[PDB]
């Protein structure tokens, strides 16, 4: 399970990064080290870079 939970919202101000909320779910797809990985959902479909590093899976 490499499945990211969303912690709180953010406010991006950029064209690269997006702005998300808590509840969705992000599903892996970016393998470059740990910086700015893509943001896939099932539920709206768009797309963000930004740093999920504050957040944590479900074990």
């Amino acid at each position: 399970v490499t499945l990211f939970v969303a912690l709180y919202d953010y406010e991006a101000r950029t064209e690269d990064d997006l702005s998300f909320h808590k509840g969705e779910k992000f599903q892996i797809l970016n393998s470059s080290e740990g910086d700015w990985w893509e943001a896939r959902s099932l539920t709206t479909g768009e797309t963000g870079y930004i740093p999920s590093n504050y957040v944590a899976p479900v074990d």
